[PDB]
């Protein structure tokens, strides 16, 4: 549980995370989505403590902490990321690093790399681009190792070469709190598209798990608790193979509310994708949306505080995730509601692109939002020699 200074900067976090939700959303280069709204607020905060002026000013603004002192903020934010551990079980099913990484001209200021790493638990190194092959190897080599290579390519290729590069490298693995069986695992198809179909392996489980099915809306939403429940995974999925482009416009702060209250503890079937999920965003573009215009623009931003010198502005702030869906969590007693409790179940079978959610049970915060739209695996081809 959080304190009340941190939880509201937890709230505006969310807001940020939908935010930029919608706006990656909007772009149809975009297909996988994973936003982990802390480790957001937590690149705002790293701009916040090593700027001065509009560039500073702007970060706080983004973060509705105008009011807040620098101090406030940054000891709230560092609050926010160690109760990121709270409800994950750290090391091992939760790894996250943070890196900036400066050009070999620049050299970092002693004062902003121990406040950055005593808050932030930043990491600081040098790049040089001129071999970009060696360039993009150390930053992949970096996260992969973070990752324990569960991410073993954050990109393969930087386009701004002359400024900071924050790069953010995560693993979660959500535990379930009544865990998949290990051989409950099969092959199915997954249809993208109403036309393209990838191969990928399922994990399936029935169980009692709070539902309700919107006939109006055309579309179903479980909830699936995780670990001792104190975190939760909600996912929304549209009854036919569509995109999401229509459930997003209804994803809401307040419609999410309306659609949790309406849910029953029912017997549900649920069949998920089985596997890693990598997925890498370069906020950079979206930040400036958010009113972050000075930090991103190199004529505009003052980034002294971090360097002893200007000439140095956000080139990009890589926000890379490793989401693992897997069968093991906690184990459940048999005979703790009998096999006559599932009897006729609703059937939640995830074989087209849905919307996901992550949420702190005990300090309520948001920890993940995101879609599955394109999982890992060679398309299949229409065989359709029935079973």
């Amino acid at each position: 549980m959080l304190s009340p200074k941190a939880a509201t900067l937890a709230e505006r976090s969310a807001g940020l995370a939908f935010s930029l939700y919608q706006a990656m959303a909007k772009d149809q280069a975009v297909e996988n989505i994973l936003l982990s709204p802390v480790v957001v607020a937590s690149s705002l905060g790293l701009v916040s403590l090593g700027g001065k002026a509009t560039t500073a000013s702007q970060a706080k603004a983004v973060l509705s902490a105008e009011q807040l002192r620098d101090e406030e903020v940054h000891a709230g934010l560092g609050e926010l990321l160690r109760s990121l551990s709270n409800s994950t079980a750290r090391n091992v099913t939760w790894k996250l690093g943070s890196r900036l990484y400066g050009p070999s001209s620049v050299s970092f200021a002693e004062d902003f790399v121990r406040s950055s790493k005593q808050h932030y638990n930043c990491e600081h190194s040098k790049i040089n681009f001129r071999d970009k092959r060696s360039a993009l190897q150390s930053i992949n080599e970096w996260a992969a190792q973070t990752t324990d290579g569960k991410l073993p390519e954050v990109t393969k290729d930087v386009e701004r070469t002359d400024g900071a590069l924050l790069v953010n490298a995560m693993f979660f693995k959500p535990h379930w709190d009544e865990k998949f069986h290990h051989k409950m695992v099969d092959n199915r198809g997954f249809m993208v598209t109403r036309s393209y179909t990838v191969g990928v392996t399922m994990m399936h489980r029935t169980g009692l798990y709070n539902y309700y099915d919107d006939e109006k809306e055309k579309l179903q939403i479980v909830e699936m608790p995780l670990a001792h429940k104190l975190s939760s995974l909600i996912i929304l999925m549209p009854h036919h193979v569509e995109p999401l482009e229509r459930l997003e416009k209804l994803l809401t702060k307040e419609q999410l509310k309306i659609w949790m209250g309406k849910m029953q503890k029912k017997a549900v079937a649920i069949s998920l994708p089985k596997g890693v999920v990598e997925v890498t965003h370069d906020l950079q573009k979206h930040l400036a949306g958010l009113g972050l215009t000075e930090a991103i623009d190199k004529n505009k931003a003052d980034l002294s505080r971090m360097s002893g010198k200007k000439d140095l502005y956000l080139a990009s702030v890589f926000h890379a995730t490793a989401f693992e869906w897997d069968t093991e969590g906690n184990p459940f007693d048999q005979d703790i509601y009998g096999r006559e409790e599932l009897r006729s179940p609703k059937l939640f079978y995830a074989d087209h692109p849905f919307i996901f959610l992550v949420r702190d049970t005990q300090s309520g915060s948001l920890l993940f939002i995101g879609r599955l739209v394109r999982p890992k695996g060679d398309k299949m081809r229409d065989e359709l020699l029935e079973h």
